[PDB]
């Protein structure tokens, strides 16, 4: 998939059972997810976007489906607007930008 | 050129006379600079991103190099903690998310 920038990049994700929408986020170096039931341990980490600071919680290993692709890592769930898929799993899908 | 997501995407702009560097960001609708001095008449506007909502500066028909590309477009200026160029001049200079 080539996808242009006229709407929003947004995929279609399966994560813990569940289908979700996620915009795909060059600018974020992390993958944070809407608040959402999730299976296992994590700790509280803080992150900072354009308006300031939000408390999140912190899972590792968790195995995601984007756009049908497979890639397990850190995600992130908490009060952010959007689910965003960062770059720890872009580099993971062989995602690259191009101009 | 092909840009990879181990490193952040970071370009370097020219913008009013001045070098700077920016994030390529498709999860951002617009292009938001650090305060700077820019000439012009600006409209008062308000963006929220993952901690909350940034008061900016809207400034329109501003040119813009990234890259060697020239590119004209509004330009919100204001305290975000990085220069971010969005889809309203990634979609200019032609940039995709290809995997
Ligand atoms: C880079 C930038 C800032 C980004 C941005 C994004 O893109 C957003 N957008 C806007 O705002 C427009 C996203 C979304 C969209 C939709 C709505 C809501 C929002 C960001 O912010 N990023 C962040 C996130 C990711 C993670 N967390 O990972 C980040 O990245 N953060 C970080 C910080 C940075 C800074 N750096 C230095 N300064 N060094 C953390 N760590 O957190």
């Amino acid at each position: 998939p080539q996808i242009t920038l006229w709407q929003r990049p947004l995929v279609t994700i399966k994560i813990g059972g569940q289908l979700k929408e996620a915009l795909l986020d060059t600018g974020a170096d992390d993958t944070v997810l809407e608040e959402m039931s999730l299976p296992g341990r994590w700790k509280p980490k803080m992150i900072g976007g354009i308006g300031g600071f939000i408390k999140v919680r912190q899972y590792d290993q968790i195995l995601i489906e984007i756009c049908g692709h497979k890639a397990i890592g850190t995600v992130l769930v908490g009060p952010t607007p959007v689910n965003i898929i960062g770059r720890n799993l872009l580099t993971q899908i062989g995602c690259t930008l191009n101009f």
